[PDB]
């Protein structure tokens, strides 16, 4: 009938100098429709725009970003979509920074 | 003392039938052991609270049955000890009762 | 170039009455550098003192307390550190009782 | 353009009496980028499944007493956010909160 | 029916080397029946137990703590009251030092 | 002996096309000695960089950010400092856009 709540818990690990694995949990509402799948956000320091990191929608509950920039600080957010529309950001993740770890 | 609510409630393998619900153990025991979980449902267009599980669960983890297809289900637990039983964790959803994704 | 935040979702597991076994998640903000490790700090009733669980940092997100006290009372929390600082300690978990 | 704003924060009572309560809550930390027009209040009674609105027109401040309560009952409440783009998710649900004199 | 939730954001102002200024929201769920009052505790850094300050139930939403030892440190929490129990008591305010501004 | 815990709920109101007021509750661990003040920081999006909006440490749990361009959007942090040292910046607040109402 309506969007879901956002998605919560976002977290990380693997960190390298050009990749992150993010994990979170699904909505706690899905706003009376099957959650499609998920929409990972990142924003690197620099730049004040968020890009989008997944072009399909993803169903599961982690993915790997890709493509960063060693040394640099990424914020990371993440929504959920259903057939009533996308979800609000979850609370943003970061600044993380780029590096081997 | 009773211990504290269970805490960061969440859900997966939500099918049109059943759910499987997971939970983390109280951040304060009141001083004795946690001796299960007490895992209560709501149904939209009912407004008491039903007990999913008869015996209490020791796990941190239950899959709650015996759902209506299409309708959404709100769901919330408790935790026991000797002194008694906590207040419930925080509400999860509605949830709708289909097979996700 | 700086601390980083405090570990996040501090829970536990397997209790026993001489050891518990504690979980986190990592820093919501690492500071500008990788987390070299966390240090696991727990302080009993009966006392105002927290104190250090772990000599060595601790580059895993989990970690066995032991040389609890039966039927004693425990708080637990965790830091991260980084080449910066140490942050802050988690939120407290905790009273937890020492049995199995 | 813009976006609709963050859910309202805190909800929080006070003034609870046999037939209303003064509800209170803080503005989104999020506006979309637009300024906020003013906030949607509604309610939930035990006994009904179904979400009511409570004010006609939106309330521009960030207070505003629920009125027509029936005496014994309980309610839920939450409340909403509304810009030129639209509407925020409500925020945390406040209740149940009994009609009762202490 | 049954005791009321914790109430919510302790929170401190006006701290003196004698005295602290507390205040708090009220319970998000009531248990079905009003609040009467609140209970609020303090405890003392070099102590283990928790102290009642107050000993009528006070009906406001605020509270003066009086009898602070200078330059000791102090936590804070507040249970509510109602004709079923007592809430668990909120989340603890503190170490808070007590010393003039 | 150690910097206190970050000021909490944060929060604004009275958002005009220049200035909007900030306001927050204490922090919850003042680390053994008394604040002194606290410290605003901003920052314009479009800009990665926070700024300082106050010079010298504000006592009160109150202040009224100026120097805003019309129609631009701001993050908001503050900050806790005693004897010890600073503490990390509260939750982010913002983005919030600099309009009148």
């Amino acid at each position: 009938s309506e969007r879901p709540s956002p998605p919560v818990n976002l977290t990380s690990s693997d960190q390298t100098q050009s990749s992150v694995q993010l994990k979170w949990e699904p909505p706690l509402k899905d706003g009376g429709s099957p959650i499609l799948g998920y929409i990972i956000e990142r924003c690197e320091e620099g730049k004040d725009n968020w890009i989008h990191c997944n072009m399909k929608l993803v169903p599961e509950l982690t993915y790997k970003v890709t493509g960063l920039e060693k040394g640099n600080k990424y914020l990371y957010r993440v929504s959920a979509e259903n057939k009533a529309g996308v979800s609000d950001p979850s609370e943003i993740l970061g600044p993380l920074t780029a590096d081997d770890a």
